[PDB]
């Protein structure tokens, strides 16, 4: 009985059988069933940390090598898996963190069976997606932004994806994603299903030497124009809200958003620094956490001030062709 | 919420729901991915009784369709996979009990391997396989016995026997194998893999309106010539031993079986009661359960008294010769 | 499995060997490894008409089930991979040839990443690519026309999808694609990307019990305004020009088109019999050959003229418009 | 188009194009995906011997460093997975070169089956694989012998490992382990697992430079006490029987090991000068061409004179003792 069959069986696994478990899958030897089977096991009984940090690790070691010489690097992402379907603004965060001077390497994908992936609406922007990570290194070094598409550095998710969208539930994918930034990111503000895994994924990037803010808003895996919670790695749990840092709350459907090429015309907008509504106070919520993860401003009302500057200026769109035009090359 | 979905997030699913999942997937409306996902998912949180009952009609359902008039209707069967390699004892016992006046429509397949299942048992001695369904019910009618080739009855279960063999591992297939009585079979003597299966199983039967004995023996998936765990459908849980029903203890050694030739060798010294040995013993302990189940004895004792008299009158081979000629005419 | 290695090894394989891989593969059985292997081995080596067959009907027997009673069924569709970036026709010529009388299931996809495939076009038209199987299997019987999504009938392909990707070359599923329509069409005007694969392809279709013309247009997978070869079920090759059934010839450069948002006015001024240019021709070359294959019309020749009464009386685009409501809530 | 997908198409690489593919692949730049499809395309049309040696280099520049001073510097190794499972002789023919004077860096690896592996044997003889680089170095120059230990020297390979055992057959990887001695051996007796790799083999040796003896023997891929057929670099091919070098011919049987402890135990008798028959034989053809190839010795004759007088003199035991003190010192 290998390590897969004991994950199937719905055994705990020893940090060695996890490792082997994540490595087979990322090595492309395990069938599709076999790999079905897996994940719906460890999702149901609960993936321990030991098991999470052996697959991160497992992840890491097969991701197309990168190495990027700017630091602190800057990542926002989220685990999904939170059914709220509301806009990816983290993407526009991260250009707009970028274009504040923060180094960014945003680590995304495609969406399942929708086109919404950070992945998706950059490449309705422009961006090559199959770009080599030495260019986008390079984009990283140079201009200060860099999109991380999983399926680039870590090969085996193109297989890891259809399974993912066929079972339609959560799995320690889901968490892993935001765990194994290929570029080495080590300032984060990383979004959460569940306010369950706000202290978990906190521990996980403090124990990797990672600093920034893990949150969660209302329900979305993003930060939200209302109550959100908040774990400071290092510090401690606390909430963040809107009027906290200058901004007017909102319904959650207000950042909802909608189809493929309204978002892409939205993010044009919103990075020319034309549109105003509460989708462009998220983005500078985000942005604001993000500058001040990265240590750019010494507060978050100070990080949401400059993003909210930033953004007007329109500078992030400017960025962002700059980035188009880079890859191009 | 979708059903099948339910069923992959570990949530027990309604009667109804149940039904519905084991529907779609005998009528190839699942994909490989969520059907292993599912699988997995039920197994593990362990499948409940009417949940059970429930997928075994939608499986009844799918099945090529055969009424058979005669009531009471036995069927002597198991989950299988033990892994024992013995000698066919429930296809000789289920020809005792027609042989003693009890309708039998016994379900079997073949063995994957050189090992003889029930079908390849009864191919060896002569017969027809390829036996229409209608044929088969004549046979039931006239003469009281008929075996259900599980290949024949049952062509939905090709959706998802190559999810089955790739997973590894048992899951709610192996306890729907039995309950899946093509004849619609009301008694039985229905063997399980471990004594847990012993108390949802007969439940199962219960709820399907069937009546008879769950059984395991010492790790086979039938009544054996030791200490035996049986729950009557109905009442409870107790043990049954050969010495309280006139029989002697042996080792599961003793009743070993191999190919299909020495088999049908063994069967039809035991046919036509001329091998007394433990093998004989084995045989007339699972027909007098059988006898018992369809009320046809008012006991186990008196039930196994009658098969061992039925054995050794020679009558049930002359039955299974009736039998053969009766499919090749 | 053992048939699997035998591919990988570059031998040639059994009908049942055949079959048995592709089960495999669809099933989910076969790593992401393997599944490379085994695609470049067939490819490499050269697949043949009996394993071609084998595979096309383990595919039918994995997909999502349909049944309709309308014969004779067309469909019009082709291998892809010919690189010559044509617009897809085969989506005009199957409404104009079920304007006609004649009862057409089409199967199609998207595509990557022209979003230029057939269902791209058809989704641009009006059509709900996420219509459930029965209900596009009623439009056929009551309408006489329907479009297969290849993401909803074929959901197996799924994991399959990313290896042919990744590999980044045409396989064996770009033969299968056409010789998997899953309503079960008998009549073709089938498409391939090379002239080699007229006659293979010929065979598989008629070992398969369809009929119908396999066709190539001067590099395309599709009939052009040129010379183009074909193959006939029951007749064998032959060259078929514009000329010989009223048309003019014209370059390939003439039937490109564009953007989707391009084709899809196209579409619509070609259905509606307003186009009267190369693309016209084409579309009626295509009909004309699905009215012949189909026995609608006793001729090539009288199937391209009925093809050009009907798209120049607009009835294609009513019916389009008909099946766009059909699938509406 | 980039190298890995032209590999994949079947086609021919230029030279560099082989040493970018290689290159990459051991970079981790190569999804497991691409890496099996490239594997199997390359094995299926045949390894050109400019794309072998190239794809040596690049493996070579890929492995830890390590300069010996030492010339000639001799390795007897093999291409491996003959299927004749007959003793892996290899290792103590260089031992006995090197009691001979002769500077050996002898290349190996385990054995998943019997994990009777060179470094099997080796470490139930005591030696310690998980001595460091820089330790085997010193080794060679102080006593004249080393054990390269693939798994030690080669960490890249971990990139393609996997897609190896998965695929389960023999790719070019087989081929390029014998060209890949980490310490930079000059001087070779290698042997091929059939006649037809003699010459791509041999030119492959030339091509990096170095010198020496590619052999077969008879199915196996080492030199047997039969009619051995050798390609010699900068002489040619030519015949080799042991009447031509004073040893007695034996059927392959006689040189067939047992089990990892058994060829232990013959090993070390060897060794010692105590076994006499066609295992002793046998070892001193390879040492004999080891010595010839390495220029110790003027001919092959004179060389398998040495060997025998040298094994029999226990001088290899009495090395074999002082590397393994050597390593735990
Ligand atoms: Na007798
Ligand atoms: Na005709």
């Amino acid at each position: 009985m290998d390590a897969v069959k004991k994950a199937i069986l719905g055994e705990v696994l020893e940090e060695e059988e996890a490792y082997e478990v994540m490595r087979a899958l990322m090595a492309g030897e395990v069938s599709p069933v076999r790999a079905a089977g897996l994940l719906v096991a460890l999702s149901l009984r609960g993936e321990r940390p030991h098991e999470i940090a052996a697959m991160a690790r497992a992840m890491r070691e097969a991701a197309r090598p990168l190495r990027v010489h700017r630091r602190p690097l800057l990542d926002i992402v989220g685990t999904g898996g939170d059914g709220k379907g509301l806009m990816n603004l983290s993407t526009l965060a991260a250009l707009v963190a970028a274009a504040g001077g923060v180094a960014v390497a945003k680590h995304g994908n495609r969406a399942a069976s929708s086109r919404a992936g950070s992945a998706d609406l950059l490449e309705a922007l422009g961006v090559d997606l199959e770009a080599p990570p030495e260019r986008v290194g390079e984009a990283i070094e140079e201009l200060g932004f860099g999109f991380l598409f999983a399926r680039v550095f870590h090969p085996a998710m193109r297989h890891v994806a259809p399974v993912r969208a066929e079972l339609g539930v959560r799995t320690v994918f889901n968490l892993l994603g935001p765990l194994t930034n290929p570029a080495g990111a080590d300032a984060y503000v990383l979004g959460v299903f569940s306010p369950e895994w706000l202290a978990p994924m906190a521990e996980a990037l403090e124990r990797l030497g990672a600093r920034g803010l893990v949150v969660h808003g209302e329900g979305a895996d993003e930060l939200v124009l209302g109550e959100n919670r908040v774990v400071e790695v290092g510090k401690g749990a606390y909430a963040l809200t809107p009027e906290e840092v200058g901004l007017k709350r909102a319904p959650l459907e207000a950042l909802k958003g909608g189809g493929p090429e309204e978002n892409a015309a939205l993010a044009r907008r919103l990075l020319k620094g034309e549109e105003k509504g509460p989708l462009a106070d998220a983005v500078a919520l985000a942005a604001g956490a993000g500058f001040y993860a990265a240590g750019k401003t010494p507060s978050l009302k100070e990080g949401v001030a400059l993003a909210r500057e930033v953004l007007a200026s329109g500078e992030a769109y400017l960025l962002l062709e700059r980035y188009v035009a880079f890859l191009r090359a």
